[PDB]
């Protein structure tokens, strides 16, 4: 599985900065629960906990975004019965024509 | 305001090709219900919707995306509590100064 915000967030700004999930969760005004659900990767980035991110951190909301955005597409990816359904879906030109 | 993904899949999809809703429908393989819950933003443009719109129409998974995500930032944007909200978080650095002080 590719780099979550979870991941980013823990590894890359908790870790280092020696800050306690309770303490973000403060920051950004939110529960604590919804941290360390976005940590254990456990509920999807929203646009709106992505905005917040950005203001605690200074970094764009693109930023995270992005790498809730590249895990999405693996997920469905990886989906064998999604793969296998859109394989057989019949396009709008074999359609129209037909 | 974006236009919705809703939107252009009607009023740049449907319409121009003379395509029933049951019969995208049936082409996106999903319930009728689901392409009208899409078309009238009732329920969020999802990742898996966005493959078999790209694969129905020939088009790219995120040219359907950046469509709803435009429509995200739009209602984020637009919700007042939210906003002075993210007004009143205190950043990180301020933070980490005022925590060396204590």
């Amino acid at each position: 599985k590719p780099t979550t915000p979870g991941d980013i967030l823990l590894y890359e700004y908790l870790e280092p900065l020696d800050l306690k999930i309770n303490e973000l969760a403060e920051l950004l005004h939110v529960h604590r629960n919804s941290v360390s659900a976005l940590i254990n990767n456990n509920r999807k980035l929203t646009t709106e906990m992505a905005f917040r991110l950005a203001k605690v951190f200074d970094t764009t909301v693109d930023f995270w975004l992005n790498l809730q955005a590249a895990v999405d597409l693996w997920e469905v990816e990886n989906n064998m019965r999604t793969q296998e359904e859109l394989g057989r879906i019949e396009t709008v030109a074999e359609y129209l024509a037909r």
